[PDB]
């Protein structure tokens, strides 16, 4: 369950 941000990939 890992999501694209612009400041970084996080995965929670």
């Amino acid at each position: 369950g890992c999501h694209y941000t612009p400041f970084g990939l996080i995965c929670f």
